[PDB]
């Protein structure tokens, strides 16, 4: 009866539900087709069908209501919306539309929206008066996000080190510089666990580009939030389509005084798809990357803002270096000074089986006074003074043992005061 | 009624002004489009509309009156000036033009300047006799700019050190060599505070390239 | 059966000749309509004639006229098509008063060469052309009208100053698009608008 709950059901249960209804031969077909078939048969009974999803607008003028469960993949079960409804209710790409859907008549292959009663988890009339996102005035981050977890007390010190190396706030536009095989994937997973635990109210969204199918499944099971990803076998145009879907959805949520945190992986992979999709302008720069090709990633990355009126958009991205490619190096160079917090990883530290492989000297943040307190800020400065003479590798094992025998960061801070 | 005061108004107030006028669906759109829509509706009443900005000339020959509020960004609310008006009043890129603007007729998407009554905060006839900047003879700096602030008495000694390390005068062509993460941004901010305080008469302009929003 | 449906649908005077009737009957009725219209125009009245079809009308005229001893391409004599030219050219706007409006249909791609020669001589004789496309009709999109090919002369007198400029803006957008993609683009825009004025102000937004 309800579209959202039907997709969340297991595929094995989905076949059983359709068999007793009256349908046949639903076992050996894609799950998306099964949902369309079940809704088609259930529509004959005359009962109302509820549907919801993320709305996008095509270039022709009509739009479809994509579902975040299938990573915004086009399917027969997508809800079609006429352009006339767009005039009645001001809608743009990214917003969530929920309402009743009518059975598709002959000649059309998609369900049509009948009546909308919920826009962006709010009344449709109220959503019409929301101020656009681009008109909002950005500000520096001021809401400290405690990345350290005390109740878990796990053997991993990544959360404790991350706060000391570079505090993360709401609306940050930081990037992660991670060489290959340096624990980049687990670094994002640990951050996601703390966000889902310390700040359950904040909306957490994870976007992955050119990731293996088994890596996507593990991310969904581990991260307690909305995870959308595109596999490598999918075309480069699919990567562009999903990338714009995530940011547009986040912007609409920010307009409703909500905080959205986006874990991006990766800018280099994202810029790879953007360069291929954009047509050639007749001029090729160094590395085969056009000037206008990297304009799109700049728009996506720069959207991380702290709204003065209310809410914030936090974007955390990963940058790949020393991958043996030049294009990936040119992409990194233009994305150096665009961030608010840099987190540089070192392959050599990972070669010593010491984790997390974080370069404390290279890592840093801007305007850390607003995030931390007066007492906390001074303690961090004292720690950096001791670390700076030490090398990038010797600093980690020095910090790891100190944090290993201390319960919280406060206990570590008062220990350094003794010396 | 006046273009300059309308852009300085908050976006929240801008929507409310257009709603009572008669316009609709102004909330979910860019601020630049809202200003154009409000002026378009207000133009139907027949009341005169005042506009001003910085004039630039394109390569084709026509120009537009950019606004410094939007960082000179191209928009539908930019005032279009015909090349004929350029011959009547010698104008080049950079000068400020203020005057009445007529409603855009069918076929054009930009407002057109009707009559100009203020050029560079001066009478247009007087601005025509000004000498160009390139014919002026440069000289060394001779007007001392006191960068030190006494009334504030803040804990920061940057203003006091700057005067001792290197005095700054009017017409200086100095440069700052700043490594990354060396307080370069706050260095310019402290200088700006002293200039706006010690010398309010002097015009202060700040230009930033490739900076975060 | 087509004649009977036309009489029931059209609220006016409908006259037609069936295929079984001889070609001389087609000529007799064709001259009857135009001569009747001319007399009404002389009385300060406006007459509108819907002709269907010039190719069919020229077919009967060619057979009725006796052969002059010379046959041109397609078996159509030069004097044979003189009569349709007189009938079609009678559409005039009288300065003193009244007017005669003639709207005709031309058949193309019918598999006959003769029907092609007739169309060629009747290309530049019209004041407005309305070209239909079979490919558009194959897509189940109606009306199958080629917007780029269609046009009119001296449209300034008919439309107003404000209306004329809006049409020019629309043609600028349509021209880059193909003859088929232009229709579905126009159909959806007109579908959600009440009148053409509402459609015109919508295009002004872009
Ligand atoms: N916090 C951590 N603690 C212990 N081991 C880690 C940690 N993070 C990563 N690793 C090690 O890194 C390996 C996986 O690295 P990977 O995520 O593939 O690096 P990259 O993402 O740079 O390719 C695992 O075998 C794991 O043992
Ligand atoms: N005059 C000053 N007094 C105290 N601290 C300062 C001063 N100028 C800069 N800082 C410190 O520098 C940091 C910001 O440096 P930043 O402006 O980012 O350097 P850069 O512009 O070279 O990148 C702040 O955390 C601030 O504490
Ligand atoms: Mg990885
Ligand atoms: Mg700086």
């Amino acid at each position: 009866m309800n579209l959202t709950e039907l997709k969340n059901t297991p595929v094995s249960e989905l076949i059983t539900l359709g068999e007793n209804m009256g349908l046949e031969n639903l076992a050996r077909m894609r799950k998306q087709d099964i949902i369309f078939a079940i809704l088609k048969q259930h529509a004959k009974s005359g009962e109302d069908i509820f549907g919801d999803g993320v709305l996008e607008i095509l270039q022709d003028g009509f739009g479809f209501l994509r579902s975040a469960d299938s990573s915004y993949l086009a399917g027969p079960d997508d809800i079609y919306v006429s352009p006339s409804q767009i005039r009645r209710f001001n809608l743009r790409t990214g917003d969530t539309i929920s309402g009743k859907i009518r059975p598709p008549k002959e000649g059309e292959r998609y369900f049509a929206l009948l009546k909308v009663n919920e826009v962006n988890f709010d009344k449709p009339e109220n959503a019409r008066n929301k101020i656009l996102f681009e008109n909002l005035t950005p500000l520096h981050a001021n809401s400290r996000l405690r990345m350290e977890r005390g109740n878990d007390s796990t053997e991993d010190l990544t959360a404790r080190v991350l706060d000391l190396a570079s505090p993360i706030g709401r609306g940050q536009r930081g990037l992660i510089v991670a060489p290959p095989k340096a624990g980049k994937t687990m670094l994002l997973q640990n951050i996601a666990q703390s966000i889902a635990y310390n700040h359950p109210d904040c909306v957490l969204m994870v976007l992955l580009i050119d990731e293996r199918p088994e890596e996507v499944t593990e991310m969904q099971r581990l991260v307690k939030g909305e995870v959308v990803a595109s596999t490598f076998d999918e075309p480069a145009s699919r990567h562009v389509q999903v990338a714009e879907m995530v940011i547009e959805k986040a912007k609409r949520l920010v307009e409703h005084k909500k905080d959205v945190i986006i874990l991006l992986d990766s800018i280099t992979r994202l810029a790879r798809a953007y360069n291929t999709v954009v047509p050639a302008s007749g001029k090729v720069l160094t590395g085969g990357v056009d000037a206008n090709a990297l304009h799109r990633p700049k728009r996506f990355f720069g959207a991380a803002r702290n709204v003065e009126e209310g809410g914030s958009l936090t974007i955390i991205a990963t940058a790949l270096i020393d991958t043996g490619s030049k294009m990936d190096e040119v992409i990194y160079e233009e994305f150096k000074g665009t961030g608010n917090m840099e987190l540089h990883l070192s392959r050599k530290i990972a070669e010593k089986r010491v984790f997390p492989a974080i370069d404390y000297n290279r890592s840093g943040t801007r305007k850390e006074e607003l995030l931390t307190t007066q007492e906390e800020l001074q303690k961090m400065w004292i720690l950096r003074k001791i670390i700076h003479p030490m090398g990038e590798i010797d600093a980690m094992e020095f910090l790891i043992n100190k944090l290993a025998m201390t319960k919280t960061n406060d206990d570590f801070f008062e220990m350094m005061k003794r010396s």
